[PDB]
């Protein structure tokens, strides 16, 4: 009924192709849980997403953390909802990949090394002790930090 | 270059065009709450989604309930997790649109009129009293019932 149906039919073969390319990479559904966004980070980066420890691994076995924001909607990257020195002990070991989307398109990707995040890890750990051993619910990493301190891979 | 990264570059034109289309119809992000699936139903059917109540409306102001099924994963449409006689009363007023997907593609759409579903509203309202005012967790309408009782739009 919407004449936009012509358009849909025109478009549809290419949406299915884009979804075949996501299946190839471990994403079952492009239209659910930002699946079609994530495929753009995996294809530019060459990463492979890991199932539900870290989130991605490259060809050489290096694991990474992978955090995303839509910059229209927000300016800080989330980390973990209940962090403590043991989450930080895990976080201390790997580089982090930070993907910035604007809408459905990736706008930029940054890589930060553990040395670039010791700032917040020391601070968070201190704060878990000074607040009497209570878990910090999702501290955030400002976009300006990651853009000051990282390597722009895209 | 990169073989898959060539495909992103070749396909992304058409993904952006499909998202622009979805904005025209009130879906903000095709990759998030099955928004790329729901757009298919709204261009075929010509309906307009509502917020919060029933799911959609035609130009004449008739309202519809709208239910979907991935035919690869299940064989019954869900209803409402807390089924009770007041929910049923809202339900009896509107036609339901059932859309059947295989994966991310729409395969079929049926419309049932309240008379076509009175069968179930009865059984459900009676059960509520008989099992002592106890709400029903999400009763299911069998796909066979809808292929047999409703009109096939698509």
């Amino acid at each position: 009924s919407h004449p936009d149906l012509n358009k849909l039919l025109e478009l549809w073969p290419h949406i299915q192709e884009y979804q075949d390319l996501a299946l190839k990479h471990g994403i079952n559904d492009i239209f659910q849980d930002n699946g079609g966004k994530l495929l753009q980070v995996l294809l530019i980066t060459g990463l492979t997403v890991l199932p539900g420890g870290n989130d991605a691994v490259d060809n050489a076995g290096q694991e990474y953390e992978l955090k995303s924001i839509n910059i229209d909607l927000t300016k800080g990257f989330s980390t973990h909802h209940h962090m403590n020195p043991v989450i930080i002990a895990k976080y201390r070991q790997v580089p982090w990949i930070f993907a910035i989307y604007r809408g459905i398109a990736i706008e930029a990707i940054y890589r930060l090394e553990p040395k670039d995040l010791e700032f917040y890890y020391d601070k968070w750990e201190r704060k878990w002790y000074s607040d009497g051993h209570k878990d910090i619910n999702n501290p955030k990493i400002p976009v300006k930090y990651v853009m000051e301190h990282g390597t722009k891979i895209y």
